[PDB]
């Protein structure tokens, strides 16, 4: 019932699963059409940004692809916001190869991060916070670890989202 | 899958959007069956209301007819309460003429409403916040803008849901 | 869409309602498919637990099942998370008897509450404010009451668990 | 080094020490001359309001006169407001007789309180939750209670500041 | 007991007074010691920083520099911050000529501000609605206004912090 | 103006610093008698306790005794709590060796804690969570890092508190 969007990958629609600052890891299951609730963080962290995903996208994991949308406020899981991508994180799990859009609300949205308009374009304290919040928060849980490889630009980016709206489509 | 309620229009549905003191333009689509973000207010201001709408009504304009819940706490996007319509209130925009409802929780809901049953029943100086703030949210938005025309008494609001629910069923 | 789990009764599905700490009794509506506002609690107490029901079960009382999910943090109506029953709180009130599964996360969900296997796992201060709480938050309410019966163990809720599966199923 | 303020008893300065919607019991110690934890409420409860004392007064029970502030938010522990009396709460408790002020902010600092002038202009929503709190709160705790013996005008109020100001000045 | 700080004008002590997304004017009184509450904004506006003032300074008004410090969170009234000035806000009121510091806190207190090094660093969006709610946060005060002169440089914020830091010295 | 405690080293005085969840470094300045904004954590996380230390003591470092206090709600910076050491934890940083004290209020301040007697009463998981925050909170920090050696029983604690009274008296 939703889709990427009438502009991807310039502008994509992301639902929201995990609002900012929250330590709870919500999970939307399509299936059972509901958010669930898959565990509570073990360690004392927190998301660093909104997280969810693009509807109607498919990555080589089989799963849609994954947003971190960076605001300075929470939005309510389960909602739907437009955002502009700016870069891509790639790195590597126990399960393997990841890569996760990283994206700032659109324009006509929030004008306050219309400035951002590239990876490059956050604070390097900002990109540090990411990269190590994604190599610490899953610690503590049994087998299972993350290391981050690198990032890449909103070209990039789009790319990537243009490839995981085409597997769908 | 939603109606206005069994005892309309002395008492109605609405459909919270918009939670009490947000800053953030949520908005139902009934479409795609999501609550979307809108905008994040250009502004400081927040509602002072809770915010929606009464599923099953439809407006000259050809949107359902809009309610300002009053309370004081808040409710979450995407649920229903009953309310008690106690007024109206009358204005025009950019896109021309417009009403909203204005309303308490019904008594069983929320006792401590009882004794406001009409528009003059809420202190002035609230009626100034919400006349204020309608007024000057949207300024910085460019080509948006409201002016208030003023305010109907419970009797009048009542007839108003009273043909939108018509215009529909 | 929702059952009770696949591995019922000892872990189960909860369909959380009212988020703990809230004061305001949020009902879930499988008809409209919608969480509406019953009431905001004439008492000044708010839920010292999580509350919800698991789906796909039936009391001889025509509802499904209550559980009290026991976190130190609130989830959002609405969400589903998996819980292990510890325990049952029976009680009588102006409709007649009643019991409630009293549950906390499942272990891979929140490993800090691995230690509570059973009731008396709980501490009594904490036995004290859910049984009070209960016995006064419907005080004030016109012709209502509750009165707490007793505990039951882990075993004893696990039954009730299959049974009010077995009822549906 | 505070004063009940220079308008008493029509409008007194108010020292914060409980925040509304507050479950823990903090108290002011003027001596170490800080905001210290008495105790965490035992029962599942919260205070319907802003509580503290009126700097400068002494009441037969060796202790500064009390002030319930009603507003629709909360104050910081610590800080001083200037409110308005309008009534008084009377009861008795293990340790004896006591009277409680009721106030809301003075018209300058929130006017939409304005209305409110006296005890009768409070919803009896709102008077039955304050009391219900009171008689309730404390059960839990080992040999305490509480018995609301009746509520006063607000011209009694003012007297009961009136003596208590003089007693100490 | 609190001075401007060892690196003024460069880094400065900043005693905050209202934390950001504040509604209520909290203001410091030196005299009596103790953060009050002067009014509650009759506008449905909030504060979009933390907002207060350089201790031991002293402007043409007689009053101390006020600070708008710029973060994305709150910190609590009577709190003390050093920050970076990055630029100064010239505005007319009912009272007459004003200025007010604008600042990001200092790079080791939060390097995510760290690219914020003078005022034409912050988004057009940003300083837009720092410009309207000064403008508008008062209006429905009576006889009370505000007009926003103009933007100054972080090397003119830092005179102003000077000049106000001799009159005292 | 404040003492460890009439009962140390059973029961002692903690004046909080940072409350719990907070992801600021708030630090209460003895000298200058306020509440100082150290810094905001470089990374992610935010503290999974009440952090603060016993007023009174000295330790071979030059400063008090820290204390971790374990609670499931948050008390304001610069209030004061009574705790019941019931266990230490040892690290080392950049800075050299360091202890820290961990406690639960007293029994008469929140009864809901009274089963946890011995730092061997708290749940594995809880300590996992403790010890990773201490060993990367500060790792985006330049030049700073700390190391746990190991945990100590409530006797233990209780002597480290003697000798740090002891140091000052
Ligand atoms: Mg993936
Ligand atoms: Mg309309
Ligand atoms: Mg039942
Ligand atoms: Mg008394
Ligand atoms: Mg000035
Ligand atoms: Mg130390």
């Amino acid at each position: 019932k939703l889709s990427p969007g009438k502009n991807a990958p310039d502008v994509v629609n992301v639902l929201v699963e995990i609002p900012q600052g929250s330590n709870i890891k919500y999970e939307y299951d399509d299936e059972e059409g509901v958010i669930k609730v898959d565990r509570v963080l073990y360690t004392s962290m927190n998301y660093p940004f909104n997280y969810g995903f693009i509807p109607g996208t498919l990555e080589e994991d089989g799963d849609p692809l994954d947003v971190l949308v960076i605001t300075n406020y929470q939005l309510y899981p389960g909602s739907v916001i437009e955002v502009r991508p700016i870069g891509i994180l790639y790195m590597k799990d126990e399960e393997g190869e990841d890569a996760k859009i990283v994206a700032v609300p659109k324009d006509k949205t929030d004008p306050s991060f219309s400035n951002i308009k590239d990876i490059n374009d956050l604070p390097q304290a900002t990109k540090n916070k990411i990269v190590h919040f994604f190599e610490h928060y899953k610690e503590l849980e049994p087998g299972k670890y993350v290391k981050i490889s690198g990032w890449g630009s909103a070209t990039e980016a789009k790319n990537r989202i243009q490839l995981a709206i085409k597997r769908v489509s």
